[PDB]
C-alpha cells in the first residue's frame, strides 16, 4: 500500500514536492524507484529501512538542501544502481556516507558545494562507472583520489574553480593518461592560466607560491 504523502504507479514510489523531512513511513517491499526529490531534506540520517527493499534500484534526492549524510543512511542498500544527490548543499564527501551501496553504478553529486576531493572521499565505491562532480566548488584534488574507483568511465569535473598550483600538478598527468571522459576541466587560478585545460599545462607552471 502507498505511503501517505507519496504516489505509487507501477514499481515507482513518488514522494516529490511534499515539503518532507524524513523518508515516509511504509515503503512497499516491491518498490524499485524511490523518489524523494524536490523536498526539504536537511540531513540524511542512519535508517536501515533499506535493509528490506531488495527491489530498489534507484533513489532520487535531487533538489533538497542536504548538508550532511550520516554513516548508514544507506545501510543494507546492496541493490541500488544510482543515487541522485544533484542540487544539494554537501560541503564535502567521505566514503562513510556511502557505506551500504555495494552495487552503486551511478553517483550524481552535481551542483553541490564540495570544496575539495579527499585522498579517500570515494574509497570503496569500486563499482561506479559514472560520477558527476559538475558545478561544485572544488579547488584541488588529493593524489590518487580516484585510483580506488576501478569501474570509472565517466567523471565529470567541469565547472569547478580548480587552482592549478603545485598541489594539482599530478591531476594533469592523471588526466592525460587515464582514458576516461572528463569534459576537459580548465584551470581557474592562477590568473595566467585561467581557462586553460588542466591537462595542458606544463609540469613547470604548477607552482604554489612559497
Ligand atoms: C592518503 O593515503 C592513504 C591511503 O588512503 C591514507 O591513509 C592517508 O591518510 C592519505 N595521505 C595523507 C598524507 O593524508
Amino acid at each position: 500500500a502507498c505511503p501517505e504523502k507519496c504516489r505509487c504507479e507501477g514499481t515507482t514510489v513518488d514522494c516529490s514536492n511534499q515539503k518532507l523531512n524524513k523518508i515516509p513511513e511504509h515503503i512497499p517491499q516491491y518498490t524499485a524507484e524511490l523518489r524523494l526529490n524536490n523536498n526539504e531534506f536537511t540531513v540524511l540520517e542512519a535508517t536501515g529501512i533499506f535493509k528490506k527493499l531488495p527491489q530498489l534500484r534507484k533513489i532520487n534526492f535531487s533538489n533538497n538542501k542536504i548538508t550532511d549524510i550520516e554513516e548508514g543512511a544507506f545501510e543494507g542498500a546492496s541493490g541500488v544502481n544510482e543515487i541522485l544527490l544533484t542540487s544539494n548543499r554537501l560541503e564535502n564527501v567521505q566514503h562513510k556516507m556511502f557505506k551500504g551501496l555495494e552495487s552503486l553504478k551511478t553517483l550524481m553529486l552535481r551542483s553541490n558545494r564540495i570544496t575539495c576531493v579527499g585522498n579517500d572521499s570515494f574509497i570503496g565505491l569500486s563499482s561506479v562507472r559514472l560520477l558527476s562532480l559538475y558545478d561544485n566548488q572544488i579547488t584541488t584534488v588529493a593524489p590518487g583520489a580516484f585510483d580506488t574507483l576501478h569501474s570509472l568511465s565517466t567523471l565529470n569535473l567541469l565547472a569547478n574553480p580548480f587552482n592549478c598550483n603545485c598541489y594539482l600538478a599530478w591531476l594533469g598527468e592523471w588526466l592525460r593518461k587515464k582514458r576516461i571522459v572528463t569534459g576537459n576541466p580548465r584551470c581557474q587560478k592562477p590568473y595566467f592560466l585561467k581557462e586553460i585545460p588542466i591537462q595542458d599545462v606544463a609540469i613547470q607552471d604548477f607552482t604554489c607560491d612559497d
